[PDB]
């Protein structure tokens, strides 16, 4: 066991092993609070986040369990890894605060589409190294449901890597419609429709669909892609979505090389194919891989597969104190990936 020290950031208590110096705040929110800090051990530097709360209910206990075990499993170059989890606690009764720590990303998306205005190139590395880590996630049976520039982090070296009313968010510009009409059985797909977002974004430096509420947002939608046809109709089963999509007025398809004027002719062509209503007919992340907008990048034997990844513990009812041991098992295991 290594030595911890004490210190107060913000209104936050920080216990962090001595290898971690120089902690400042980077940011904070629902999840909780990351810090930067030098890692002596490694060189590196490193984010440090403390989770907030992370056993006050059966939701917190869960989804700190969950984001542990989808950390420890995630080993790919455009995705979060860990590379250590500690806790000050020196046994599963005092067990109270999770620290997880993965290399220093300087800035996310946001901070890249408000800043400069994207060249060509520069987009399509950015979006080929979104869906080589989607592909690895989907692989996994793994849906990111929340893809937003926010969540997308990126270094000067334009790397990059995916990472109750409480972090309640009123209208997502990103998310597929689907989720929108409160579809349960969307599939990976709905990512997809994420990356065109916010491909269509940084080719054009507005959000596509700056929708002000649920219903704005499939207002927004429906006047780009256009009304959905017979087959999509034939596949509604809430009739309150059915007769609503039949109510509203009749919209058509739009022509995206004329609302992508300029653009890259490629990725117009691969726009259409990821803002799809059908998430049937939605382009997927590996197909979308090999489309010709990425021939530079393209590469079928450097686009990995994700380890089989259990699952079976989302649709467990446990105790607080079950899915708190279960954490404290994670973290105890945890083995720390080669220098
Ligand atoms: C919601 N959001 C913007 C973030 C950012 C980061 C982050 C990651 C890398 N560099 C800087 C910040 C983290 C994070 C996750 C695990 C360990 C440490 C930090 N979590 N959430
Ligand atoms: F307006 C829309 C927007 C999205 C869809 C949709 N695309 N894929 C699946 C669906 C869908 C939505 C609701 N219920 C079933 C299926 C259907 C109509
Ligand atoms: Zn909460």
């Amino acid at each position: 066991r290594p030595t911890f020290y004490r210190q107060e950031l913000n209104k936050t208590i920080w216990e962090v092993p001595e290898r971690y110096q120089n902690l400042s705040p980077v940011g904070s929110g629902a999840y909780g609070s990351v810090c930067a800090a030098f890692d002596t051990k490694t060189g590196l530097r490193v984010a440090v986040k403390k989770l907030s709360r992370p056993f006050q209910s059966i939701i917190h206990a869960k989804r700190t369990y969950r984001e542990l075990r989808l950390l420890k499993h995630m080993k790919h170059e455009n995705v979060i890894g860990l590379l250590d989890v500690f806790t000050p606690a020196r046994s599963l009764e005092e067990f109270n605060d999770v620290y997880l720590v993965t290399h220093l990303m300087g800035a996310d998306l946001n901070n890249i589409v408000k800043c400069q205005k994207l060249t060509d190139d520069h987009v399509q590395f950015l979006i080929y190294q979104i869906l080589r880590g989607l592909k690895y996630i989907h692989s996994a049976d793994i849906i990111h449901r929340d893809l937003k520039p926010s969540n997308l982090a990126v270094n000067e070296d334009c790397e990059l890597k995916i990472l109750e009313m409480t972090g309640y968010v009123a209208t997502r510009w990103y998310r597929a419609p689907e989720i929108m009409l409160n579809w349960m059985h969307y599939n990976q797909t709905v990512d997809i429709w994420s990356v065109g977002c916010i491909m269509a974004e940084l080719l054009t430096g507005r959000t596509l669909f700056p929708g002000t509420d649920h219903i704005d947002q499939l207002k927004l939608i429906l006047r780009l892609v256009g009304t959905p046809g017979a087959e999509l109709l034939k596949k509604i089963s809430s009739e309150s979505a059915r007769n609503y999509i039949q109510s509203l007025t009749q919209m058509p398809k739009m022509n995206f090389a004329n609302v992508f004027i300029g653009a890259n002719p490629l990725a117009v062509d691969l726009l259409e194919k990821m803002l799809v209503l059908d998430s049937d007919k939605r382009i997927t992340a590996a197909q979308a891989l090999a489309h010709a907008y990425f021939a530079q990048y393209h590469d079928p034997d450097d686009e990995p597969v994700a380890d089989p990844y259990d699952q079976s513990f989302e649709s467990r009812d446990l105790l607080i104190d079950e899915w708190k041991s279960l954490t404290y098992d994670e973290v105890i295991s945890f083995v720390p990936p080669p220098l």
